[PDB]
């Protein structure tokens, strides 16, 4: 459990991501995939793109990482009561795109690689503490609803 | 043990099911067998099929598909009360065709993933956690059957 | 410790397997050998026995499954009282044969698929589980002679 | 926790390399980069440099060295007391550097082999003692941070 | 601890073997050199033995088999109390010979085999198991021994 | 810890030593080194050496084994208060020659055999017990040190 004042430094750096969330989405998204290439294998709709320049450039990528953050910015802001908010989403990852814990870890890793480089200010070591904290809680919670559906991760 | 609530979750699904079981049961033998190839090996009587598409036009595979389901199908109707139901099941899978305990969680995932696509609208997270839980129940018991016939699993 | 009624069940169906003790050991024995090859190996008077039809035609290999079902016959009538019946078979097993635990597994599976074949009106689950509970019990007290008489088995 | 005389005999030797911290700079790091060379891997600054002969004759590594024993000065003087020193040092280290607790372990070794070489009179086997509580200290409260930051390590 | 019975055992077949050390001597010796080849090596003044034939032409072999047997036999009829006949054979064993615990195993393993082979009446079920305990005593207290003369064994 | 009568016995057998410490030294070097070559490649100063004859020769090897000798002694002749001693010889074994425990074992090993040659009439099972004790004494104690130091060992 976060106290609401970690709770008040991961909603104060976040505010500064949705100045420009589909940026933001954007080197996420190809820090992720230079990291960790086989993660964009279960992505039947990117696995084509080929190198950085190709991945800044699909408008459908962009897209998709608006779509990506704004799920996480919800749940974030629900500050720990956000049952209703993981049901859906660890139905279709767990099911469907078959996304094990592993890979949730990288992108985590992914997302405060980022906050780092573009928000120092604001995400100093006790800053970054509070974020590693909330995503962590993230996934402790949609790894239990893993184990409820049926599927290892 | 599930609750009535989770039973009821499990039997509300599965009358969607019935009313093609056939087609079910096809859809699930593919599926099991395109996902897990080494299975089809332990059926003599249906390991010289090559594609989906000779699958698909088995009308013995599909028959077999029919008897499956309609014994899963009793076993879940009884909501726990299944013992008379497994013996004879877990005596000729144990002994005959010796099916491991591994298999048994090959075509529960294979169940999860066919209800999840044809029925959406009746298997959300809370119906699948339920699904999941019924199918756990009937892996424990007759695995702890396995083990009293002198078969490891 | 078995029941009362768990022996009857095994009694009740040795009864049928005394009617032909010859005939239910020769099919023992080729199933015993095409399960598991490598126990022909340590029998000197029949490793040279390269198939099937060859082990039906042995008039030796026939004498001795009679020998050998003979003396578990009258382990079984015993009922857990079998202290006496146990010394010399673990003596000359361990001692001059060599005979693993391992082994004796692989003859009690080979012992229950037979019964299962012959006998499916008197071998059910039930009475599956009784024979196993049975062997179970024998072999549990061999290896304790085993070790014993300085045999790891 | 060190004592008060343990830490005595820390600050007591390091005063004598307060006198070329310089010198002292360039003769940790090539005992480091002798001694375990793939540590250079990680100053892409410095990769480049082949031989002692160059790393001795390279201004900008000297510079370096000065800051970084500079930096752990400021936290030996702290005795213990160093929770604001090294909250910027884990951040940095952990998300850009991303230096494992392993290597913080072999330039303790190589700042513990230059104190024994260059202050035989200072750095008998009480003080080495000393010192070694004290990095190992040191390097306790960093793998905290490192966790907190969400990095393993 | 051995019961007075289970001496009387042991010493009743050891009796047997008196009318013929030196035999006994032989049958053991090659016992051992013909299932465990490796134990040959270590005697130096033996090793270059290469058939049966050999073994049991030469005098030395056979009087270093009655030497071992005789001092194997005072230790038997010790019943428990062999300190004092333990303490030089553990030295020689493990200082100068440097003789494994695994093969003392072996040769306890080749008395047994050539016990059971030359007085079955003398050497049932009862009996061996109360020689096994008896060897398995002697190695107990001479690898305790081991340990103490600072060797693992 | 010792007893007064096992360091009797320790003292008792190495005032015999004393008689010739250079010769002891002698016989324990080339010992070592015969059954264990890694540890001359330790000694930068001897390591050229190729032969028992070579080592038997060389003038420095011999004074070296007087030095080492004579520096066991004085920790023995304290019969366990030898903290004073062991701090010294830690710190130049764990720093700068990097002697790991193995090594220490290993030419334990090699001083026992050499007194069980040398000295069998003072070197009997309960002597060999007392100087094992010792040596594993001093090898606790020098472990002990190491850790303090900084060094695994
Ligand atoms: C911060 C963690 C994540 C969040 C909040 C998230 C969110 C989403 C959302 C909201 C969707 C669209 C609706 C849906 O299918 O549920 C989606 C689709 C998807 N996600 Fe995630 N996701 C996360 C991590 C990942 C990771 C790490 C992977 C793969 C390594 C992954 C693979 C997919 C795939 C394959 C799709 C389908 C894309 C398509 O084909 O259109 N997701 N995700
Ligand atoms: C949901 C789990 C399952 C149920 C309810 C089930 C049910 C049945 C039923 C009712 C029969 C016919 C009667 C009998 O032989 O007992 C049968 C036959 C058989 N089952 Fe299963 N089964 C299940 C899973 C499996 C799996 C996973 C395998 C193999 C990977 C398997 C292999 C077989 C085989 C080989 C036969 C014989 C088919 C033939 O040759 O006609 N079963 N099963
Ligand atoms: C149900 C378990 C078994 C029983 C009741 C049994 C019984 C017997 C009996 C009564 C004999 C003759 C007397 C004797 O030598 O003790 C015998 C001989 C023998 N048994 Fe077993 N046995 C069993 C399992 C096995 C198994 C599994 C193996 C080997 C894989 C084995 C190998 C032998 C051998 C090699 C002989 C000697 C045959 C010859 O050369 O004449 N037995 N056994
Ligand atoms: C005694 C332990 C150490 C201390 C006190 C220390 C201190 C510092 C300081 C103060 C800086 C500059 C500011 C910063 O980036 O935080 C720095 C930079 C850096 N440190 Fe460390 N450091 C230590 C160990 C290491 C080790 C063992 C490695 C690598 C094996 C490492 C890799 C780096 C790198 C790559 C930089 C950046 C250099 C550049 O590109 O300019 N540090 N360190
Ligand atoms: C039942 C167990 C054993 C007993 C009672 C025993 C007894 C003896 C005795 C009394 C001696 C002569 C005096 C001495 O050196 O201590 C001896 C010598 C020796 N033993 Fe053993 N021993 C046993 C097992 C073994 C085993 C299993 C090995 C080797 C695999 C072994 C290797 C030797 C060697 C190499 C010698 C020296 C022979 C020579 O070169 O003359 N012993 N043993
Ligand atoms: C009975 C255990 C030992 C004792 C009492 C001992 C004693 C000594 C002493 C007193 C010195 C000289 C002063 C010093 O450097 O501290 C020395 C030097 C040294 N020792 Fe040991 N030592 C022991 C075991 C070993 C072992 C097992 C190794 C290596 C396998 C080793 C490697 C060295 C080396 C390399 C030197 C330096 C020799 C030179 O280059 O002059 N020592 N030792």
């Amino acid at each position: 459990v976060l106290s609401e004042g970690e709770w008040q430094l991961v909603l104060h750096v976040w505010a500064k991501v949705e100045a420009d969330v589909a940026g933001h989405g954007q080197d996420i998204w190809i820090r992720l995939f230079k990291s960790h290439p086989e993660t964009l294998e279960k992505f039947d709709r990117f696995k084509h793109l080929k190198t950085e320049a190709e991945m800044k450039a699909s408008e459908d990528l962009k897209k998709h990482g608006v779509t990506v953050l704004t799920a996480l910015g919800a749940i974030l802001k629900k500050k720990g009561h956000h049952e209703a908010e993981l049901k859906p989403l660890a139905q279709s990852h767990a099911t469907k795109h078959k996304i094990p814990i592993k890979y949730l870890e990288f992108i985590s890793e992914a997302i405060i690689h980022v906050l780092h480089s573009r928000h120092p200010g604001n995400f100093g070591a006790d800053a970054q503490g509070a974020m590693n904290k909330a995503l962590e809680l993230f996934r402790k919670d949609i790894a239990a609803k893993y184990k409820e559906l049926g599927y290892q991760g």
